[PDB]
């Protein structure tokens, strides 16, 4: 799934953003056999755009979410800021970056849209 | 979930349109522990907005549903209905109060 | 789920194009164990209709599907083939024939409907 050196960068990242506790290779041989479960393809979890997939299929049952759904999908958003070598120090602001990243192509959606 | 008299309504209620047996309060545990099965949120069956949603996010998968799916679906109705101080003698009921207050939601959207 | 002659016809499909295996019994099982642990209702896979509507419903997950969901949608796209007598030699031209139905309804329902 991840490159050491990816890695690395993943075991700096805490769960909570002033938490003491950080990502480890646990949470994804986790996430692999949790998307196993809900019958995903947990190779997806080793390209940005896999991970983008995922979270694509994921994101709608977020509202309704169980918080094991909104630990999987988050797990998942670190990851994918991981493989986009997007720099994050908690997972908030994985979340956080991955918005301003939507935020921002949608415009440009409306904005090629008027040509 | 609910509160007693919310619980009471519910105790009277039976499985059939008309048969015999009633909802016990294990309808509501089995409701919660099949939610957080399907990963979806259980205190959501705590409010009526919530088991709204809830029935919106089954609603599609009940046609093709097993038998599981389709009894999860039916308390959920019920307990909106229960919720929903719009009481019913049955799930048939709380169905029918659904159809037909969703049509109410239809004709009056546009 | 089959009857005698559709399971004649059935095991006489095989998995891949000028393969040797063929579909046994124990994928029909394994389907309908499947969907029930998909909350989905097994009784279906005995209709081409019903079968018709559980493939429309996996179909959006397939693209990112792991493989036993890839599995599970394969065997009902032979097992619907089948229930509509429709004379495919392997899966390939089971999901092409599922590939086509899928297509003029939903060409049908949008730009016709």
């Amino acid at each position: 799934v991840l490159s050491g050196g990816e890695l690395d960068k993943w075991e700096k990242i805490r769960l909570r953003p002033g938490g003491k506790k950080q990502y480890k290779l646990k949470h994804i041989v986790w996430a692999s056999r949790e998307l196993e479960r809900f019958a995903v393809n947990p190779g997806l979890l080793e390209t940005s755009e896999g991970c983008r997939q995922i979270l694509g299929q994921l994101q709608p049952s977020l509202q309704t979410g169980s918080e094991e759904l909104r630990s999987l999908y988050n797990t998942i958003a670190v990851l994918y800021c991981v493989h986009q070598r997007i720099d994050v120090k908690d997972t908030k602001e994985a979340l956080d970056k991955i918005e301003e990243e939507q935020n921002k192509s949608k415009k440009k959606a409306q904005q090629a849209a008027a040509d």
